RNA sequence: UGUGACC
């Protein structure tokens, strides 16, 4: 409830010289007392006269209303910002050092040094990319500064610290002035020339950086990369965080946790000794020195510190540094230098190739129905991403441009130009368009943006492979509903004084021209051996088509742009834009570890108790007869790195008895641990979606560091957000949303009110509101149903149904219609239609619900009528299990210590439902858990239509709808549906084991009835109230029900009536995905 | 229509 305070204060301290509650109320004699204080609060404020006298006059609706919104009528040239700055610049500007980066551009050089004229000007290189503007993020700071300015004790060291670092941005910033952005929030050139080129996506990073301070080390390092980071711009986070990898290998483990044979997490007491040979430590010490002679000193000495007893509990710092070396910003280089930088083979091609038989194989023999209509589960998977061309359009009675697949694909078919049987050529007579891939800390890679031709002949045969992969545990990021705590433990288990973990970072390989060829080759021979394996006409097509565009691939050309220019140059290496790119890439990495083990065994003799493949890292623990010595280690260590060297691939690969490092996470001292590194003020590319929408990200992006273990400021946080989620009226009338807004569970929701806890509407004014939103939620876009009823579309719709289905079927019809007239939203025109709408719309929103004639149910509904047939009392569960995640604040971490984690992701999309098994063994169609949910409500008699509409045959469509499953399936799908709406798999939540024993006994739940749907809900709304209470309180308590009888029939009833509701929240948790 | 693949 503390936001719509520290929403006034923040007002009230950037305008001086008025705001306007406005409230509203449930009630309809308090609403027209809302209203009248309106109007009666808009003329005082028309005459300079004190509202002191009206807040007393209208007291009933301070205390009794809910805060609608406030509004900020300023009249000031908006240039407070600049003067507000000066007190802090009292400081001695940076000055940047031309002299650190390699290439030219990356230097803090001036703008005009890089850039003469207004013509060469890109931001492309800076670009925050985000929308907020610096002007906000300075705003913020300062805002933050003068409330915490008498604070005292510790939060005063935090002030200070704080104080301190702003002073250099500060400082340096006023040297050149404050950059002003356009409504677009860019930086452009007549603002950037005079200024260093770096001046504010660095002023952003050290803000984000500062902001995210509160221990004296956070503030040392903060300083220190806040410094540092004003010239080096490509090897500092590189730098600050390499010494990591090796870091893991030096924790002796004293107790950790293990996966079991019911793959879960379990503890084992046991002591596995960090076996280190020399050569690390001098590898370790070089990596030291650079970070030394690039001018750090704070930093390399805590790991120096660190170093002399390694004491897994004091290894926290180490864990901060890691997560704070990606803050420093994004590495956007120029896509000519990010493509720049590019026989004993045999036996790595013959596994590659065994790998993709063995994958298709049954698929292929049993001629699969998936792998002949591919080229329709192909296009009904087609995204409207782009296609590389930018071709003027035919629709209707209007001819207009664009780049998407979705349109291209229309277009082309309403003219005979749909040919997928000709897979386009990609060398230098048809090059490919790039694109580019932006990470803190990496070098800029490219990306092909190939044709749709290539998504089409590839997408059901990946889909096969994935398939494959789902169950096949070598492949850890696909394995099962797996989390990462799987992984984790699957490391740590077969660990002791007689075993050696093997990691290797191979990001160099996959680039490496080496690989292109027995990569590409090793697919076709594979795609051969299938091909070999059939007669199905439809099979050998698309088995066929991929192998040709391993081929059109294997000699690929590449559009860079040079300048305004667009060379095109020859590309010999595996870039990714591929469907198969992420499974061949997992494929061919393992492959690779598979070679490397394969030729070491030679020397050495070892077992293999696990071989992994994650995303660009590769991993296997080894086993060998004798204990294990430092010169053991050694020996391994080089040999496999000889062996990769022979090899031509310029990897990195460490040997340890203890931990491990990849990307997406690392192991040290037997405990778990995920990079915090996530950039908050800066952003990789601009996307489409809404400054809301960004909002919500924003708060989701702090959730996830928080839960990793950087936390910035929250009350920053919340700044950014009453800044980001305005409106504006006019020049000086500006709309500020409130928290009961921002908050509900709505279709407007950006964050939770308090973190790690999700409440739903269980107060009336909390359910008016919400109720009015939904109202409003979807917006028209004239362009949209223009081409929504032009020919080519209907065309396109009527031609995907009539290949699809084989009776009549209306669902899946009107489906495919939305599906489609969705995607154009990729399109911008249609795009900016919404936004506008939604706008206006959200704008006299913020002013009076009402009218509003309620029918719909939600989750929401649905527990505010279980909520008050339970009795809370306190209870207690005490701590019983170790922490493996260090990171965790102390309140999520609590709640594990009571009820314990869990390994998985629970099923919430009903794949796991007979019915939705049934449509995919005759159908290429995918339904939603939302279609499923109401197919599965249907009468007996729909639902066989629907199943036999769809390909599936009678005897099957008549065996099921009848059957037992069919019941089971009725409540799975209900069961899975839930737990989609109440976000079980994301931020806080999956995590806990909502089936902990521990769990299940503070709930009591008398089973008055054997109605599976009310009990299933009664449960979970009640593990969940138990869950938050102990998130907040760090107390546990205990539940009883006493729900009747007669009222559960009243509920199964509204429970399969329930909506989805879609909110910039909700979407915030798919992003990270 | 300052936009730029897979997922
Ligand atoms: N290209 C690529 N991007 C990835 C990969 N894995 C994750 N990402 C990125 O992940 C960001 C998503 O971060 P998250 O995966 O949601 O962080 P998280 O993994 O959900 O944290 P949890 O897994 O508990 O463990 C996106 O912006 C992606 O670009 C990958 O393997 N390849």
């Amino acid at each position: 409830g503390k936001y719509n305070l520290i929403l006034s204060e923040y007002l009230s301290f950037i305008y001086n010289s008025v705001q306007i509650p406005i409230y509203y109320s449930s009630n309809s004699e308090l609403e027209n007392r809302c209203i009248e204080f309106h109007s009666k609060c808009l003329e005082n404020s028309k005459n300079g006269l004190s509202l002191r006298k009206l807040f007393v006059e209208y007291n009933d609706v301070i205390e009794n209303a809910t805060l609608l919104s406030i509004l900020s009528y300023s009249y000031d040239k908006y240039n407070a910002v600049e003067r507000k700055l000066v007190k802090y610049a009292k400081g001695k500007p940076l000055e940047a050092d031309l002299t650190v980066n390699e290439l030219d551009y990356e230097n803090n050089k001036m703008t005009s040094e890089l850039f003469p004229t207004a013509e060469e000007y890109t931001d492309s290189l800076m670009d925050p990319a985000i929308l907020t503007s610096l002007s906000s993020n300075l705003n913020a700071v300062m805002f933050w500064l003068e409330k915490h300015e008498n604070d005292v004790a510790e939060k005063l060291k935090v002030y200070k610290r704080r104080l301190d670092l702003f002073t250099i941005v500060a400082s340096t910033i006023n040297k050149y002035g404050v950059p002003r952005h356009n409504a677009k929030y860019r930086y452009e050139y007549d603002v950037m020339k005079d200024k260093p080129y770096y001046l504010v996506t660095w002023a952003n990073s050290s803000i984000e950086m500062l902001m995210s301070v509160f221990s004296h080390d956070d503030y040392l390092i903060a300083k220190e990369l806040i410094v540092l980071s004003y010239s080096n711009r490509s090897t500092l986070a590189k730098l600050v965080s390499s010494p990591m990898s090796i870091l893991v290998a030096l924790v002796d483990i004293n107790g950790t946790f293990i996966t079991n044979e019911e793959l879960e997490l379990e503890f084992s007491n046991k002591y596995v000794r960090a076996i280190v040979p020399d050569q690390t430590f001098d590898e370790l010490n070089q990596m030291l020195d650079n970070m030394r002679k690039a001018g750090l000193v704070d930093i390399p000495k805590m790991i120096q510190d660190w170093l002399v007893d390694r004491s897994i509990e004091k290894f926290p710092l180490m864990a901060k540094i890691y997560s704070w070396s990606f803050h420093v910003g994004f590495r956007k280089q120029k896509m000519l230098d990010a493509a720049l930088d590019q026989e004993m083979y045999r036996e790595y091609t013959m596994l590659i190739r065994d790998e993709v038989v063995k994958m298709l194989e049954e698929p292929v023999k049993h001629d699969d129905h998936l792998l002949r209509d591919s080229e329709l589960a192909g296009l009904l998977s087609m995204s409207s991403a782009s296609n590389g061309e930018s071709r003027q359009l035919k629709f209707g009675r209007k001819t207009i441009f664009s780049t998407k697949k979705n349109m291209h694909v229309m277009d082309d078919m309403a003219n005979e130009r749909y040919t997928p049987g000709i897979i386009p050529p990609v060398n230098v007579d048809k090059p490919i368009p790039l694109g580019r891939r932006d990470v803190p800390g990496r070098r800029t890679r490219i990306i092909f943006i190939l044709p749709y031709e290539y998504f089409i002949a590839q997408h059901a045969v990946v889909e096969k492979m994935l398939i494959y992969a789902k169950h096949t545990r070598e492949y850890a990021e696909f394995y099962s509903q797996s989390n990462q705590l799987l992984s984790y433990g699957d490391v740590t288990r077969f660990l002791s004084n007689n075993t050696m973990v093997l990691y290797t970072d191979v990001s160099q390989w996959d680039s490496s021209q080496h690989n292109t060829q027995p990569f590409r080759k090793g697919i076709i021979m594979g795609l051969d051996i299938l091909a070999n394996m059939t007669n199905d006409a439809k099979v050998l097509q698309t088995l066929n088509l991929y192998k040709q565009t391993q081929i059109n691939l294997m000699d690929s050309y590449v559009q860079i742009p040079d300048g305004n220019v667009i060379k095109k140059i020859q590309y010999g290496a595996v870039a990714s834009g591929e469907k198969q790119t992420k499974a061949a890439n997992s494929i061919a990495n393992l492959a690779l570890i598979k070679t490397v083990l394969s030729r070491i065994s030679n020397k050495h003799s070892f077992a293999t108790k696990i071989i992994r493949v994650d995303g660009d890292d590769n991993y296997a623990v080894l086993q060998f007869n004798t204990e294990v010595t430092k010169q053991m280690i050694q020996d391994v260590s080089n040999d496999v790195r000889e062996t990769y060297a022979r090899m031509n691939a310029k990897v990195k690969a460490l040997v340890s008895t203890v931990g491990i490092e990849i990307a997406k996470r690392y192991i040290a001292g037997g405990k778990i641990f995920f990079r915090a590194g996530i950039n908050l003020l800066n952003n990789e590319k601009r996307g489409q979606s809404t400054q809301w929408d960004q909002a919500a990200i924003l708060y989701s992006n702090y959730i996830v560091n928080r839960l990793r273990g950087f936390e910035t400021d929250r009350e920053f946080i919340l700044t950014k957000i009453m800044q980001m989620t305005s409106v504006a009226i006019t020049g000086s009338l500006r709309l500020f949303p409130s928290e009961r807004v921002l908050t509900t569970n709505s279709t407007f929701k950006v964050f939770d009110s308090e973190d790690f806890i999700i409440e739903y509407g269980t107060t009336v004014d909390e359910v008016y509101i919400q109720r009015a939103f939904m109202s409003l939620s979807s917006q028209k876009s004239g362009i949209a149903d223009e081409i929504a009823a032009s020919s080519t579309f209907k065309n396109y719709v009527t031609r995907l149904s009539e290949q699809l289905l084989f009776s009549k079927n209306n669902i899946v019809s009107r489906g495919i219609a939305l599906t489609e007239k969705a995607k154009l939203n990729s399109y911008a025109p249609i795009s900016l239609e919404k936004r506008r709408a939604q706008i206006s719309a959200l704008l006299t929103m913020l002013q009076k619900p009402v009218t509003f004639k309620s029918s719909k149910i939600t989750i929401n509904d649905i527990l505010r009528d279980i909520k008050p047939f339970f009795t809370v009392s306190d209870a207690h569960l005490p701590i019983q299990y170790q922490k493996f995640m260090p990171t965790l604040p102390d309140n999520v971490q609590y709640i594990i210590q009571c009820i314990g984690s869990r390994t998985y992701q629970i099923e919430d999309d009903g794949s796991k439902s007979a019915i939705s098994r049934l449509i995919s063994k005759y159908s290429v169609y995918k339904p939603s858990i939302e279609e499923l949910y109401k197919v599965i409500s249907l009468h007996e008699n729909e639902i066989q239509l629907y199943l036999i509409s769809l390909g599936i045959p009678k005897i099957d469509a008549d065996t099921y709808v009848g059957s037992k499953i069919y019941s089971r399936d009725k409540y799975r799908i209900l069961e899975s549906y839930v737990y989609n709406l109440l976000s079980i798999n994301y931020g806080c939540y999956q995590l806990f084991d909502f089936n902990s024993p521990d769990l299940e006994k503070l709930i009591r739940i008398p089973f008055k009835g054997k109605i599976p749907a009310v009990t299933f809900i009664l449960h979970l709304y009640a593990k969940l109230e138990v869950i938050n209470y102990a998130i907040k309180n760090g107390s546990w308590i205990s539940l009883f029900c006493n729900y009747p009888k007669s009222e559960m029939i009243k509920l199964w009833k509204k429970m399969w009536n329930i909506t989805s509701l879609r909110s910039p929240y909700t979407n915030a948790n798919f992003f990270q995905e």
